[PDB]
């Protein structure tokens, strides 16, 4: 069995990851990313944050 | 004196406060806030993040 001991929380999800980038890249967040989008609210809401 | 042991890194700039806003509240950083701006550059480029 894998002996991993991640620490990652187990779970990083879509929207953990979709939030992160928003926040640390704000201008590539916008552009290049979400155009084809209706889901915003919950990955704006602080998912997990 | 002022016995003060203020641990709030001493600085506070207006472009933290404007930065940890748009992080946390960015649908009350578009709106409401950041009409009336030029220098969103320096606000968006992790300044001290």
């Amino acid at each position: 069995k894998p002996k991993v001991v991640r620490q990652i929380e187990d779970q990083l999800g879509m929207n953990h990851v979709l939030q992160s980038i928003r926040r640390n890249y704000p201008v590539l967040f916008d552009e290049h990313l979400t155009p084809f989008m209706n889901d915003l609210q919950v990955s704006r809401t602080m998912d997990s944050g």
